[PDB]
């Protein structure tokens, strides 16, 4: 008897995965994974094998992995929405599950997000009161802070439920949190750039992403296909980037799945992290400011380098190789939008910049990462409002954080408390 | 010629740093400093050498270290209001230079911090309208996001900076940030406690503690002597603690002190972190409702650990011997309310929970820690809002976690991001 649900699913998953941890550690607790250095440690922990995280893991060369699937096989083996583009959904249940999920399991997850998709009153209203020169990614990170309010996880644990029930709680928040944020964020768009217009209520019958393109008010049928990718692809990427490192740390404390997210998108928000997103495009917009050469192209580049800034979305603290987040990037753009001018001047900054960089011999990743194509996409939709992209990366993330942050608790994850040491310290060790 | 300016001694301190860690990492970059383990990677790094953070240095055994001066160093060598407790002003000196400031130097920071502290509208609002079953954590944690729009740093980089000055505006920022943070705290407390009622002016001739108990609505001067030493004791614990970490990974990628304040204080707000606080009075507070005879108090206590909690306040990561924080604490009462009820209950506690952890045999640490002693104290003032004290260790805690963001870009520390793994990939390795 009985049709689709993720949690029942994840109950016959936990104490299995629970067993099989358990042997494995007390075979091998003690063994030796790697070693740390004073450059580790004085370079934030760059190389340091540091954490266990199970949705996604990354290849310095390959690029990313969900299961053990890539962005190319999951562009394949994921259902679509009728229509060549992943639902997002799906990678949520492959994320959560280690599982490819059926259409019908999807269409469940759909359902279930539509049915969560509520907003508070004191939410509500902080928005619509925000200042306009408040920066879109602040403006999420408190609304978002502010949900903890309704915190189901929150609540349980004032209560003083058994441990071992944690994960059904941070389950039940991790999925109103994924409903919510495309409603906090379509307002926070409408408010600032749409200013009288209304978000409009959820369909039940669509898909997230869909939902998501109308509250914000985008009719092209190819924006919603760009919309399904860009979520999916900005999913997870592994335990150690700032953000889902974050999210990772705040919820060892037992932080409720919002004010983890919340502090998350705090990380996201920085320059060397998500906001790459908008400090390409105001880049990209400078440039062309100031149909140019290489030779120009490359002067604009020594300028920054020899300025001390970086060049955005290039460089990678993990990748070797191009992103393949990039490569999937090109490949829509090359179906959908070849000829924008935009979109020729990135092809062409591709041409150039990982040689500048190779020219100035400090990145030790010279290629192109995500950020660097994420941008040059949603202009050509009508999308212009730079400082608003992170926003988008801020809820694709959602998506890998939370269903990591579920197996964590599942799990047992104990308080992320390292040892630190002063150079003092280090100096007289 | 000239008087007194934090800037210019740090101005003046940088470049000796930067040389001084120079030369180390050229003889010592490669030096081993430890190995990882299967078990600290799925123990939250538990034991990991793993961050360079100059502050302060937590010794297993001893407790806290802040140059290498003792709580009772401090308690002797910072200068006091008049009139027996240091100032966490010098505490603030003392952190940011490594040097014990003089009355004058203290007076300074006094001064600097009274001239910067001004609320900005939007944030006013916010706070005016936000529910009160909004907990304060996260109502604390929401308005520090959204003062975001004042960063001088964040202004500074949107301009193209060389990175070179970031530490320069990181300073400007730490500074109104803590100058700040007294009023929106307090503001907090008059909305949800004192009704219709104003937090008034600051008064630039008192110490930062006067002026926030007098904002808070306290007279007791008892009471100030005790602000003065919790802001100064709760300021620092080293890096690896959830808070202190958590700005340190999110100051990484360069998001501006705000946000990385607001997502320590996501942290602070963790059961297992700083909320700890606010859960000991809760559990002092069922405990009597359900003075009792040692026995039955340890009843209580096997209640609770056989119901899969925790005990609060006992416990930490690092420590292994009872906090001299608690020790100072309950040094402070037995000084000033020896004969409080409430007092004497954590008095008999210690007693006997550490006893009770022992025999369960599962706490690696079975002492008291910060948490377990400081609401007791606030409680016997009158201040008996429990759900607030942890605003209270999100006041303190911006002076250590500041006063180190400052060096960290001094430094040029790099992006914090680690790598992860997961079962099946450790597995296989
Ligand atoms: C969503 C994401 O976060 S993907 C990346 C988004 N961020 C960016 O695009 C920012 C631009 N890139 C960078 O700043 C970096 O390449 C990072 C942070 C992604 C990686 O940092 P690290 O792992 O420490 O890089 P790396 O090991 O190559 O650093 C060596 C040196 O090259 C510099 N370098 C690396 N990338 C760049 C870049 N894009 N432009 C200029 N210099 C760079 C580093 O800043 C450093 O300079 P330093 O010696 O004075 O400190
Ligand atoms: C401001 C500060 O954060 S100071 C500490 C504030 N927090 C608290 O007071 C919460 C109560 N204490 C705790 O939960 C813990 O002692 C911590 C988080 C502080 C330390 O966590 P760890 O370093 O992983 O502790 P430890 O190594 O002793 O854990 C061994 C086991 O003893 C348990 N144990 C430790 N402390 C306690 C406690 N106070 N009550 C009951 N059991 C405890 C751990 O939960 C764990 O149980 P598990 O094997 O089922 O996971």
């Amino acid at each position: 008897a009985s049709s689709t649900n993720l949690k029942d699913v994840l109950a016959a998953l936990i104490p299995k995965e629970q067993a099989r941890i358990k042997t494995f550690r007390q075979q091998h607790g003690g063994t030796a994974l790697g070693q740390i250095t004073v450059d580790m440690s004085y370079g934030g922990m760059r190389g340091m094998k540091g954490l266990v995280y199970e949705t996604s893991v990354l290849d310095p060369d390959e690029g990313i992995r969900f299961r053990g699937f890539s962005i190319p096989e999951c562009q394949k083996l994921l259902p679509k929405g009728g229509g060549g583009e992943p639902l997002p959904e799906g990678l949520f249940w492959l994320l959560v599950t280690g599982q490819i999920p059926t259409g019908a399991q999807v269409s469940w997850l759909s359902k279930e997000w539509a049915k969560r998709a509520a907003l508070p009153s004191h939410v509500v209203t902080m928005l619509d009161n925000f200042p306009t020169n408040l920066h879109p990614m602040s403006q999420l990170s408190a609304a978002i802070t502010a949900l903890n309010s309704e915190s189901n996880f929150a609540r349980a644990y004032a209560e003083g439920i058994l441990r071992t029930k944690y994960w059904e709680m941070v389950y039940e928040s991790a999925m109103d949190l994924i409903a919510k944020l495309p409603c906090v964020a379509a307002k926070i768009y409408r408010n600032l750039y749409r200013a009288g217009s209304s978000i409009g209520a959820i369909d039940s019958k669509l898909d997230w992403s869909h939902n998501f393109t109308n509250m914000l008010g985008y009719t092209d049928a190819q924006f919603t296909e760009l919309m399904r990718l860009y979520l999916t692809i900005h999913s997870d990427h592994e335990g150690g980037n700032v953000s889902a490192h974050t999210s990772h740390l705040v919820g060892s404390a037992l932080s409720d799945p919002y004010l983890s997210f919340a502090a998350a998108m705090n990380g996201l928000a920085g320059p060397l992290h998500g906001l790459a997103n908008q400090e390409v495009l105001g880049w990209l917009a400078q440039l062309q400011k100031a149909a140019g050469a290489d030779a120009s192209l490359r002067d604009y580049i020594w300028n920054t380098l020899n300025s001390g800034r970086v060049v955005p979305g290039y460089g990678h603290a993990v990748l070797r190789k191009t992103d393949p987040r990039y490569t999937c990037q090109r490949e829509f753009a090359l179906k959908h939008l070849p000829g924008d001018p935009m979109f020729k001047l990135v092809a062409q900054l591709y041409k150039i910049v990982p040689n500048v960089l190779l020219e100035q011999g400090a990145a030790a990743n010279p290629w192109p990462n995500v950020d660097a194509h994420s941008g040059v996409l949603l202009q050509y939709y009508g999308m212009t409002e730079m400082n608003y992209y992170t926003v988008l990366f801020g809820v694709s993330r959602a998506l890998g954080v939370l269903a990591q942050l579920i197996w964590s608790r599942a799990l047992g994850f104990p308080l992320e408390r390292p040892k630190s040491m002063s150079t003092d310290g280090l100096i007289a060790l």
